[PDB]
């Protein structure tokens, strides 16, 4: 057993301008979860994302393996990008694949 972040690599999809929509980060771990955060390119690097009024994380445990939720309410053109997940767990940094979205 070792923690994961399990996006698939080269994860894509496509979304409409004000859906409710969402992406997920599935999450392997031993004992405790992990504190996990997501993060967004800016162009030429990865940066923590800011939640609000229209953008919140949850955790669903309606699975296989739990997953680790953003959800866009509703999503907006500005949301187009690519996504990513991690977390500092332990001594490390624990990063996963990324998943971009298009926003029609």
């Amino acid at each position: 057993c070792e923690v994961q972040l399990n996006i698939k690599r080269n994860s894509k999809h496509s979304a409409w301008t004000g859906e409710l929509f969402k992406i997920e980060c599935p999450v392997k771990y031993c004992v405790h979860r992990p504190n996990v955060t997501w993060c967004k390119h800016n162009g030429t690097i990865w940066v923590p994302l800011e939640v609000g009024p229209q953008l919140y994380t949850s955790w669903e445990e309606n699975r296989s393996v739990p997953v680790f939720v953003l959800h866009f309410k509703p999503i907006h053109l500005s949301d187009n990008g690519s996504y990513s997940c991690s977390t500092n767990f332990n001594s490390q940094v624990i990063n996963s694949h990324s998943v971009t979205i298009h926003v029609r």
